[PDB]
């Protein structure tokens, strides 16, 4: 016989996940983990499967860095070079690519057989969400907020709203929680839209994106075409990055976006409060998570 | 309450597959379902779970064709501009990675369980071989052939084995068609090879860098000339610098050598075929046509 | 004194119209002063004072070709290089907005109150159309065909009215023709952008991203494919691009609804010319020529 | 009838400003203004047509610097962004033509027969200086000192002669200022070519321009090639500039042209002096001025 | 000890010579090692000593063919890819200066005390060559024919004069024969500008911004038209921009000008050549048709 | 007679030595006469000929570095410019390559037999070196530590070594000194080596040069190939610059380079004492410049 195929090997494995293994070794912030136990206090999913979970959920975080950190043209990730600077485009989606088939041959563990309706339908948000955002910013067509809203459900839903599903599936009770989750993705994305900004600086400039802030500068006054004209330019510059933020403020669209914060941070303490008035412990780490998220 | 969830409409949908629906259209030469079609002589599949089959390899390949463009940085596909030079490489990109979902979500149609750990473990192979020849690629190693063909097993037989593995999966025959089918998607990687120089842009496995069968060949048959692998660092798209490794390529005698290697190939194709056939399976007539449309 | 002011000297000139002379002198179609002396025999505007008139418009046409080629960042025009290729963009530039300069010190020779205001209000719609169109172009914005039309008589038509309202300042006749010539400059834009598709480099306004007529009708008639808009995004140099584009544009039936359009307007062209006969004018061949000329 | 030809808008016009309305929102010096109302200490132009000379000034001072910037590759101005950086060259350069022409519709508001050649006599030497420049600095070849002093007046003379002629033809006297204002521009020159490499970081080294300090060093050791070398490698970078800043102080070119800019200065200041003696008020504001383009 | 020096070995020279035996492989003219052989009927150098004054003089030629490719910025070499275009320009420029230090110790072999005040001598006027060119090139000065001259007998000439003088110091004949030698490398040279306008890419010496002689010629006849000394600012690589110059430099009656000059160059050449002759020397037909093979 | 040849000029002899003239100015250490002078110590050169041998390794080093910072792609050179980037590369190129047939004419003047042999093969030596340290460059193969010792042997061997034996050349005494010169600049590259990594911020990284620490740390994991997939990026940025002097450190790859440099200079002094032993005069200075070579 002519061919004789070989067997995988560690060396070859090692190969793959480099640009895995490089992402993970940086250090960030707990956020995925501290959500998925926080809501264990109300669903105590037994440790084997929300061992199971956690790593899931942990894959795909990590490959979904690798694969929007090139889509998005990105110079940093934690601080440190992202992972296609060090290891190149192609390798570096591929690495990303991969892991999501590991993730899925993870979750094929817990055994259930709705697991993998669950995890595909959070997927197709995910990139649904992504998707729209790449039209606008491709098109130079600013959206509306509710617009905006919508997008950034399905893309922080997708990960926030498989790790609760997949809780939700492995327990006991029948509370259905992902409308809270929902919420909690869309104030942290609305968090993060304003930090991008006020805190490389401004990245969201360089990258074109039609975020929550930059979306009300832009309508509040659509006279004025100079912000949108920025986006188009896609700027490395710090003096036109610096002016930008100058327009933003003198549109007080800093000041709307902590307003609106405020009141997504209320439907949720609500909606907090009006579930364990029907029977569920007084959770004091979500209430912490939430704060952790604050202007 | 502030926020209200909407609902996903078909106006998005067109949006999301824009570059899907546009690399779709394109003619192709759609070998991938005549290969099933010639399988189906033996397992006889049923027309509605074939039509599942059919329809799920389709989404994947041109998924992976609007993928791997963009990581091998193609210019034309299918005698046409790659989707990324019309809508942009992160669209296509994503565009990409929505099919691969829609093929899952379309492959639990079936309702088979060994469904699920045939797909996840054939698109696995495809990223294993994918992986394998970047690095060979970004590394500047030339890769002996053994490995070679031992990625392209991975590569391009995962998913021809994705195909016929399903099959097999709704067939009740007892029999391994795999080991036959993955020799075929070799030959017809290394065919692919061998027209890509001798024949989607003048020679575009050398802008690529991409370490084919000849090119390997070539480069090992005198590793004290490093013109060609020099070549291949450069990712030229000059047509000057394609026609002189061209030249390089045929002094060393590479393409008669691949000539010769798809036809010992072919011959072990057709006694594993005659092999199975004697052990109670109908004569095939288009597995074997499908096997002579790949040669030159 | 230290300082002691020197006369502006011959050699001095040839330096500031280096890129004027240089465009002046490769070969054009000249239909700006054929529809001039059309125009003349209704107005009859004695030879000194048109001499003037032609030698203003001119002026400007080359003025402005020097500046839009650089606004536009065309590579080739009447066959050859653009000025600023050759000279750099900034003398082009400068040598574009010294003529502009100069054209108004000629038209100052009429000696006429009424050519400032002319000359000034014609230049303000040039402008004005230029301005709506790298408006559209650089947001991505596809305007509807009104809204085209209205912004091509300002920048087409700028300067056809600018040499006949100039010449009724000359002549004595109280007869309005401006209505007439804009018509022609908008019959003279639609061919020129279809002319740019079929038949200054294979399809420029595609590399251009200008949202022409044709284009215009291809995007709006089938808004759920955005492979038209998204290919002017790309400002595409490459063949293969543009002729995918073009092809696109025909399963649209676009180049016939422009074809279409152009004979509707041929024939508002000529009644209009009709009905001024039919109040004391001469017959007028030539114009009627200019028009047939017009066309395909 | 097909076509049926629609007003010019508000919406239309902002659109077409966009770049022009960007420029006269930084805050700059009012260089042309005290100039302008030093001189009417002298002329009392009438407050009506003062205003209309005032607009005409400014509307041609803004439409230059949004062609110059792009003609010189410039990246900042008036410390903020560049005007082409944020809306694009073709957009830029047209909202400068678009406002040439509006001024010249402004200065038929005058009303007076001999205005429009003042303008056209005026903008001919603007051009005619700036092209003379471009032309050496395209063309590599280093002009003589009195070859760059009649460029630099019609460059810096157009415009502040356009001003102070539109301002002498508007007023009862006849007193011939003009010859007084041309050193008044040349002085301001000067002193602007030594403060854009002594005070980002040397510009008009970036741009390869020939500028008065320039021109010394490179003459003043023709076989020394270092520095005409770097003008045409047009640098981004301040190891360079910084390199090119040491070698002009070696060739005493600072010293040199604080040395032209006293003598100039003098020069000013006697023709003052000769020109109140025959019966014009002493002039505390332009000699205030004279104090401000100071070394 | 913790170091042990090792043996330089055959796959290492390889390496070093890996562009220089790219080059050398390349078929070319040969009219370097014609022209010894033509003067070799009147110095009569011995077999032995010819051989290493052949080898040396076509390892320096090879050499500055690597380097002043990197210089010029070349992209084709006899009809194929200049070296540093496979290798890099390191390498490639590595080579070169490898390959003249193994030229020095090669003239080494003659073991005659004359060569090695020769060999520096050549290099100097060939570095003294090439050193003007690129300053005249850099600083967009055109320099005077005489000057052109100059330049080319030091760089073109330098090396014609490093193989005769090496022959004369073999020989113990007392007759200068490097005037005449010199004269033909003039001839050589301004051929070689011609051709290269008039028949390595088209017209490589505009995309090199050279001054060559007939851009001079054309240059200097009209001072008051700046098109062709801006079109070698650009270096263009696009045919339109070459084109147009080539029918400037027509107009001109440069190419005219040229063959003029190497006519009235030729006969000096010949007259030389039959002088020499009456001073006691064979009559030399071999140098009569290296001096015809050089025309047009 | 249609031609006549003219002679070479002082001005045109400044043109072709501009760069040179450029590089020659800026200050650097005095590396290469200290240890011409440390050395004579021991073999009495004449001065007549020991100012030709001085002048010879002062043109044969500037024309070097003309030639290495294009092939390296270097930036700075002695914290100024590198000279190509003022003069361009083909002037700065041919001002090298003068300088070495000028050199060659200085040699000339010792009127020594073996002379240009021992010039040859110095110069053969380091065309060789920096030919092999290109080729593992260029092919992105990591060499082995021996290798790069052989290859570094050459390189700085070369023109220490020419300098010591023209020297060796016109002395009376006969003591072999350059087994002690090669083990001197193989020391002195490792130092160097070291110094572009710990002291433009890592040059050699930029450069994609396989130094000698950048060796010993990726062989000492070939698991991981992030520095490896660095040097194939050449990057100026300081991100990814930084990244891998932390994982450098992490591989300890600093401790073995500054352990190694102790065994050699061990050797060193050894090698010097071993050599005084046998009736040479005590040599201070020679010890003072192994003390210069520190970390």
């Amino acid at each position: 016989s002519y061919y004789q195929r070989s067997d995988w090997t560690a060396d070859e494995e090692q190969i793959l996940l480099g640009p895995f293994d490089y992402l993970e070794s940086l250090p960030g912030k707990n956020m995925r983990s501290q959500l998925i136990q926080s809501f264990n206090t109300w669903l105590k999913v037994p440790t084997e499967s929300l061992d199971v979970i956690i790593k899931v959920i942990s894959m795909l975080h990590t490959a979904s860095l690798l694969i929007d950190d090139i889509q998005d043209q990105s110079i940093l990730r934690r601080g440190q070079p992202v992972a296609h600077s060090i290891f190149g485009t192609a390798q570096a989606m591929n690495s990303g690519n991969y892991v999501y088939f590991l993730a899925l041959r993870e979750v094929q563990k817990l055994q259930n057989p709705k697991a993998i309706s669950i995890y595909v339908d959070s997927l197709i948000d995910l990139a649904r969400g992504q998707g729209m955002e790449l039209f606008w910013r491709d098109s130079l067509m600013c959206p509306t907020e509710e617009q905006y809203l919508d997008m950034v459900a399905n893309k922080t839903g997708g990960l926030f709203c498989l790790a609760i599903q997949l809780m939700q599936a492995e327990a006991t009770i029948q509370v259905d929680f992902i409308p809270l989750v929902r919420l909690l993705g869309i104030i942290f994305q609305i968090c993060d839209d304003y930090l991008n900004l006020k805190s490389g600086l401004c990245e969201d400039l360089t990258e074109g994106k039609f975020s929550f802030p930059i979306i009300h500068s832009i309508r509040s006054n659509p006279g004025n075409r100079q912000l949108i004209n920025i986006l188009k330019q896609k700027p490395r510059e710090d003096d036109i990055k610096r002016y930008a933020l100058s327009y933003m403020e003198s549109t007080n669209s800093f000041e709307y976006t902590r307003g609106v914060v405020r009141k997504l941070k209320t439907e949720a303490i609500d909606t907090i409060q009006g579930l364990e008035k029907h029977g569920l412990e007084e959770n004091i780490g979500i209430r912490k998570i939430l704060a952790r998220m604050s202007l």
